[PDB]
């Protein structure tokens, strides 16, 4: 436990020193002697004595960012905060708290490579919900102010917080938009593998697939504890771009489309103790998202194979590289389809530099800023980015966006 | 208690066990990772370190508690009383020396690992026999063509006075100029080494590709140059398979990597100067040694000659200017039956090699900062294969520059 720590950017020789790891909170997984840096996760809801310091760790941070620490404000804050815990065993949020909260995860986030938009987040407060119909509203108008006719615009909508664990909310979805995989009798998949096992689970429930390559999933929307229920997001609202080629006229056969909105929905926001459960945020894309991931994962879309025989590339030996000269080719016509039908979207060169920017002056005016290497590094071209030969240190600050348990899993159905 | 790896694109979990037998830390702390980090003895500490060794030794031929294991110990005990150091068997040295490239972390190539050819050095005493020693293993090494993968050891360190080292980072590297404008002539990595060498009276051919000299450290001593047999370096010119122009690069590479700086260490004895050499994966000098901005930086040129348009960073021209370039050197080599890989090829034999030590051994120590090609990372097995990593013994360790410590003479 010292006080500095230095990381070295070995192409630039430039040296940074990293005080705000020591503002650390829970464990990493990593020891002394076993690193668990590639690992990729390494109802207990609180109690009263282990919610209090929580609570007064975030608040205490807060009136230290908006430079009224010791305050009045400050302190009265605590005392109610504090009087509320100890009479309802939780505590609301103002409307400042909860801004600030939402901001503040997604600028600890260590895994987020486009970070530096990080105070620029559009939050939508939407803890008055009760019902899945409800969230169904706020959830649709999350995704058209989002997508904003192609200019996309990061935002968040929080909906209530965990209570006793039996009332949670939750998006059974993984992300607001996915195209239904269908698992065939005869071993294929049809549409995305990725989404195989939630298709069924919406079929299960009622859903009537068509059955095609790029069906929008409906959402999966539980309020309050209660059985999920399903809705169909009108089709108007959910922006797609189809994938095409600056050179390859028959790029466009392919066939292929992505939609434009990328909207995490499962994961879990946590500020001062807090949990909610549910917390669909979005962005726009990075193209190796969709382009290497998306499409060229053996357990996706997996046209690497197709792109290559349409280029006429020799694919018997692995050393004519004809895997990467197909993958790079995608990659171009994903940024490329995006970008013409003016569809936000950043390529991995632009962004990695971005964030290179970001975590310098994260280090010159904030002390420091987590971050996972193995995420931040793009799958593709990583040495020729700027962030490959970047040292950094990892490490978990609260508020954070953290992983839970997929809620089939865990529900009690009705 | 034990650990899992899952790898996520084939579901395939491997359960850990072997990551208890370390001692050597990490770096890392509970709340902090420090894994992107690049780098995070008397009588009294050294016999149980020789203890250690040598028991894993007598376990690993099953004979642990022999006849011979007892005397071992014995013989070991009494030479650290006597002399404050002990020597290791033959034996014991080429097992240590397998299981510090088996124990290396950040090595991809590690199937082969039980495959080295072990060179005992440790009679040298001055610089030029080190010479004839690095020769002898430049020549088995290289083979023609067919490399063979082998390590020489001089001498362990003593007093830390009398450090035997092999000043140049590789055997066989080219060197690197500081132009008179700005820019650099040669080999940017190596600018400072090849000035050390241009002051000890190295004349400079001063070009693209010359062969640095040898800069050799007997006892401590000043250290001295020698030239490599010309005809013991194997050369490929880069060219490429469709493409009639790349040639016209003049581009050109070495067949052997034989990394010669670092530290090799066995049962708490110190070897400061142990060339290693392998064969090459091809992203190691297409993708690094000829694209990185701090070396030969030649994607702006070769983009150029594919003429791309190279405007904006969306059109993905280094993208292809840099694939385009690793397809070039693997043809080359593998034109001039000179034994190289493809980052693919490596990565499946890595993944065959981990089930393999999860299998016998109960882990595999593994960097996947370091195991994922600097290239088309996630179409590779290796990406999406959960790795521990810890620090075993023996192991291959960082020193520092001889010209930051050595006081000349
Ligand atoms: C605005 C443009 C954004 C870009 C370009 C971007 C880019 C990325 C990328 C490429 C990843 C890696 C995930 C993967 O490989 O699938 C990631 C992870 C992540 N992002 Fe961002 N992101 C953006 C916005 C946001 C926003 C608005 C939030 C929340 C408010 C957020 C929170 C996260 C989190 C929590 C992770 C993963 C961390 C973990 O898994 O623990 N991101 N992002
Ligand atoms: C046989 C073919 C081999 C191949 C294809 C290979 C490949 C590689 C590659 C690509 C790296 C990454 C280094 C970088 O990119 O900067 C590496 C690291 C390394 N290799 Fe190998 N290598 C081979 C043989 C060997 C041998 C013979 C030894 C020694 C006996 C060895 C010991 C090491 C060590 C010590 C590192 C750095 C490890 C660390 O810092 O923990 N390798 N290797
Ligand atoms: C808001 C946002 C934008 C974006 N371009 N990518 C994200 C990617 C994620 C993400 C986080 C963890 C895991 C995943 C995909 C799982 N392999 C995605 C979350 C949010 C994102
Ligand atoms: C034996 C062998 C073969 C090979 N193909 N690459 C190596 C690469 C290394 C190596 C280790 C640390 C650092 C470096 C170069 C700086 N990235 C190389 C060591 C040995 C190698
Ligand atoms: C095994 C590994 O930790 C895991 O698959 C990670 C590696 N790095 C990644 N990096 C990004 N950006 N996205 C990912 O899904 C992953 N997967
Ligand atoms: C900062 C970073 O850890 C450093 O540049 C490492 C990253 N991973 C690497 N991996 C390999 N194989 N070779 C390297 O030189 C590096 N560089
Ligand atoms: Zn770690």
């Amino acid at each position: 436990c010292p006080r500095f720590l230095k990381v070295k950017n070995w192409e630039t020789e430039v040296v940074l020193t990293d005080t705000l790891h020591l503002k650390s909170t829970l464990e990493t997984g990593c020891t002394e002697y076993i690193c668990m840096g590639s690992i990729m996760h390494p109802e207990d809801v609180a109690t009263k004595d282990q919610l209090f310091p929580l609570a007064k760790e975030f608040i205490d941070q807060y009136y230290s960012s908006i430079k009224r620490f010791g305050s009045k404000a400050h302190m009265e804050r605590l005392e109610e905060v504090n009087k509320e815990i100890d009479t309802t065993s939780t505590y609301q949020l103002k409307d400042t708290e909860l801004i600030y909260g939402a901001k503040h995860a997604w600028r600890n986030a260590s895994r987020c490579v486009g970070r530096i938009q990080w105070s620029k987040l559009q939050v939508f407060d939407a803890r008055d919900c009760t019902t899945a119909h409800g969230m169904f509203n706020y959830i649709c108008n999350h995704v058209k102010y989002a997508t904003n006719k192609g200019n996309l615009r990061s935002a968040i909508t929080i909906f209530p917080q965990r209570t006793d664990g039996k009332h949670d909310f939750r998006v059974w979805n993984s992300q607001l938009i996915r195209y239904a995989g269908y698992k065939q009798p005869d071993g294929s998949t049809l549409g995305d593998p990725a989404n195989v096992q939630f298709t069924e689970i919406c079929i299960q429930q009622g859903w009537k697939p068509p059955r095609g390559r790029f069906d929008v999933l409906p959402l999966l929307l539980q309020a309050n504890g209660n059985d999920p229920e399903l809705f169909q997001i009108p089709p108007e609202l959910v922006l797609e771009v189809p994938i095409r080629h600056p050179k390859f006229e028959w790029f466009k056969d392919l066939g292929l489309k992505w939609y434009g909105l990328p909207a995490v929905s499962n994961m879990l926001l946590e500020i001062g103790g807090l949990e909610f459960s549910a917390c669909p945020f979005s962005g726009w894309y990075m193209g190796t998202e969709i382009g290497v991931r998306d499409y060229c994962d053996n357990s996706r879309y997996n046209i690497l194979e197709e792109v290559a025989k349409k280029m006429n590339l020799d694919m018997r030996k692995t050393s004519s590289l004809w895997k990467d000269q197909a993958l790079v080719e995608i990659n171009i016509a994903v940024l490329y389809s995006f970008q013409s039908d003016k569809v936000t979207i950043v390529d991995h060169h632009s962004a990695t530099e971005s964030f290179i920017k970001h975590m310098e002056n994260e280090y010159r005016c904030r002390g420091g800023c987590p971050a996972d290497w193995v995420w931040i590094v793009p799958p593709m071209s990583g040495s020729i980015t700027p962030v490959f030969h970047q040292e950094m240190l990892n490490y978990r600050l609260t508020p954070s966006f953290e992983y839970q348990p997929d809620p089939w899993n865990t529900h009690v159905w009705k």
